[PDB]
RNA sequence: GCUGUCGUCAGCUCGUGUCGUGAGAUGUUGGGUUAAGUCCCGUAACGAGCGCAACCCUUGUCCUUAGUUACCAGCACCUCG
């Protein structure tokens, strides 16, 4: 917020100079010590502008999925889904999440009847030679697929921290027409994204700062 | 219909999605591990099926039930079986 913000934690950096996307040229202010800057005086309005989509896009009972799978990312993305609800995925993306989700339901709706019978006062009475293995099966399904539990339907919008990182996941959104929201950095491409946020990634203060700007839009935008 | 053979070898496929103009590919590739496509970890693939393993018969130890035509530890007789 407020030009001063994101001017300390991490925004204006980037991925050195051997290595930058040149369809990114129009988002950069210069290079320092062989490290690729980024303009603020630009991000700054598209910043403001996507939190003002968001904001009103959750005035009317839709969802946005988040996208946050990285080092050190997804947790803090996690979290973020905490409270104000909404989707979220901080492990691994399978591919066909979105092309193929017919088949993911299955998986879903295995994982959810199999933690029914979970909590159910513990229905795992039976040995614990399949006990611990049947645990395992459930930590594991959970793991990747525990954000997507909720959210029966497609979403509306999907929210990606980097963007080549996570290419597949924008391709699928591509096919099927749904807008994409991306803090794209220096080496990514822009292309695929419909607002393109010139940020800065693998900066666990920026990237929290973009979730709760993105957290607080929401809350706002869902409380009327 | 029934049978041999490769071969009791660990393999052979499918649905949806994705890649290529196409035949096709991916799944089923990679690091380990196993008798095993057995399992773990990664992974544009997510799942399922037939195989593998388990369920079956027998042998190896123990317990309950029962002691005839089977057995004889203890008792009595014994022509000494
Ligand atoms: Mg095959
Ligand atoms: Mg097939
Ligand atoms: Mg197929
Ligand atoms: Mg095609
Ligand atoms: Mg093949
Ligand atoms: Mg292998
Ligand atoms: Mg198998």
């Amino acid at each position: 917020v407020n030009m001063r913000d994101m001017l300390k934690a991490g925004v204006h950096f980037g991925h050195q100079t051997r290595y930058w996307n040149p369809k990114m040229g129009k988002f950069i202010f210069g290079a320092r010590n062989k490290i690729h800057i980024i303009n603020l005086e630009k991000t700054l309005p598209m910043f403001n502008e996507a939190l003002t989509f968001v904001e009103r896009l959750a005035a009317g009972k839709n969802k946005i999925l988040f996208v946050g799978t990285k080092r050190s990312a997804g947790k803090i993305v996690r979290e973020e889904a905490a409270r104000c609800g909404m989707p979220y995925v901080d492990h691994r993306w399978l591919g066909g999440m979105l092309t193929n989700y017919k088949t993911i339901r299955q998986s879903i709706k295995r994982l959810r009847d199999l933690e029914t019978q979970s909590q159910d006062g513990t229905f795992d009475k039976l040995t614990k030679k399949e006990a611990l293995m049947r645990s395992r099966d459930l930590e594991k399904l959970e793991r990747s697929l525990g954000g997507i539990k909720d959210m029966g339907g497609l979403p509306d919008a999907l929210f990606v921290i980097d963007v080549d990182h996570e290419r597949i996941a924008i391709t699928e959104a591509n096919k099927l027409g749904i807008p994409v929201i991306g803090v794209v950095d220096t080496n990514s491409s822009p292309e695929g994204v419909d607002y393109v946020i010139p940020g800065n990634d693998d900066a666990i203060r920026a990237v929290q700062l973009y979730l709760n700007s993105m957290a607080e839009a929401v809350i706002r935008g869902k409380q009327g």
